[PDB]
C-alpha cells in the first residue's frame, strides 16, 4: 500500500468515519484527472487506493469531502473541502500516510513518509 | 478589509515573510477565476486583497504557495501549496482572517469570521 | 508588551473570548510560582501580563483554562487545560506571542519571538 | 491497551522515534504521581503503558519530552515538553489513544477515544 489516508474528528475525539475523498493526478494539459477513491472505514483509514506500480512520480491532489461530513453532523463548517497537493518523489522506498484532523472551521494535515 | 491572510512559520516561531498567494473565485462555468493576489509583509499578512463591493457571494480558493518559501529556506517540502476553499458571504458580508501555520511535512489552516 | 496571547476556537471561527489563563515561574527550589493571570478579551487576546522589567530569563509555564471554556458552550471537552512551557529571555529579551487553536478533542499552539 | 501515544515529527514528515514520556496520574493532595512512562518507537508508538486494571478514572498528564528530541535532531525548540492533561472517565468501553504532531515552535494534540 503506496498511499493510505487517516482522518481524525477533533469535536468528537474520533477516526472521522464515511467521509468521501479523491485523488487526482496531474495531466500533461495542467488538468486534474482522477485517479482513486474512497470513503474513510470506522478507524477512519483509506486503504488500497493505489498499487505500487500505479503510483508513479507525479503531482497529485487528495480532496476530503469535510463539509458533507460535518453536514451529516448537522454542525456548521467553513470549507467546501480540505485538499492536499504534493510531489510523489521515488529516492529510495516510499510508503506515504497522509492524515488530516478536522474542526468545523480549522483542518490540520501531515505527512509520514516511511520505508 | 473583508479578506485578510496571516501566515505564520512553525520552524523559526515567525511570521512567514513575502509568501506569495493567489485566491480564485468560481465562476458560473464551474472554472476558477483568478481574483486577488499579494504577498506577505513582515508580520506574515496580506491585506487589501479586495473591497466590501468587489467581495460578492461565492465559492473562493485561497491558494498560498508554501512550497516556494520553503525552498528559499533550504527546506524541500511536502506540499506544493496550501489552499483554502470556502464559501464566503452566502448569509450576507463577512470579514475573514485565514490563517495558516507552516511545517515542512504539515500546516494547518483556521479561519476566524466576524459580522 | 513582551508576552501577549492569542486564542481561537476551531468550531465557531471566532475569537476564543472570556478565556481564563494562568502564567508560572520556576523558582530556584523548582516549583512552580504566580507570575500573572487574565482572561482573553473580545479580540481572543490577553495583553498587559508583564512588563519588560519584570519578565526576566526563566522557565514560564501558560496554563489556558481551555475546560472551563467548553463547559460553557455546553461541550464537554477532553482536556484539562493547554500548557505551554518555555523558557523565555535567555539569549536576552525577546518579545513572545503565545498562540492556541482549540477543538474540544484538541488544541494546537504556536510561539511568534521577535527581537 | 487502554492507553497509547503516537508522536509525528511536521519537520521530517516521519514518526517521532525514542521520544520520551512521563505519564503521572493526580493524586488527593493535588501532586503528580509518576504512572508510567517509556519511548517511543519506530513507529513512533509507545505501547503498555497501563493495564485495564490500573487505569481507572482521574486526572492524568502526559509529558512528553520534546526538547531533547529537537536537541539530538541540532533543531532550536521553544517548548521545554508537550503537556497533555486530560481526565479518564468510564462512561462505557473506551481506548484511549494521545497523538502529537511536534514542529520546533509548534505543537498540536489530539485525542482518538473509542470502544
Ligand atoms: O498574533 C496574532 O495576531 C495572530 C493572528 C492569527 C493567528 N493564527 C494563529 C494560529 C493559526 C493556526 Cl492555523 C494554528 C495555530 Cl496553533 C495558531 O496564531 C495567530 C496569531
Ligand atoms: O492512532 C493512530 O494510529 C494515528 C495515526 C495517524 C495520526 N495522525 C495524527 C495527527 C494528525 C494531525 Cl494532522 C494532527 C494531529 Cl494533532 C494528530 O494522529 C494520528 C494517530
Amino acid at each position: 500500500c503506496p498511499l493510505m489516508v487517516k482522518v481524525l474528528d477533533a469535536v468528537r475525539g474520533s477516526p472521522a468515519i464515511n467521509v468521501a475523498m479523491h485523488v487526482f493526478r496531474k495531466a500533461a494539459d495542467d488538468t486534474w484527472e482522477p485517479f482513486a477513491s474512497g470513503k474513510t472505514s470506522e478507524s477512519g483509514e483509506l486503504h488500497g487506493l493505489t498499487t505500487e506500480e500505479e503510483f508513479v512520480e507525479g503531482i497529485y491532489k487528495v480532496e476530503i469531502d469535510t463539509k458533507s461530513y460535518w453536514k451529516a453532523l448537522g454542525i456548521s463548517p467553513f470549507h467546501e473541502h480540505a485538499e492536499v497537493v504534493f510531489t510523489a518523489n521515488d529516492s529510495g522506498p516510499r510508503r506515504y500516510t497522509i492524515a488530516a484532523l478536522l474542526s468545523p472551521y480549522s483542518y490540520s494535515t501531515t505527512a509520514v513518509v516511511t520505508n
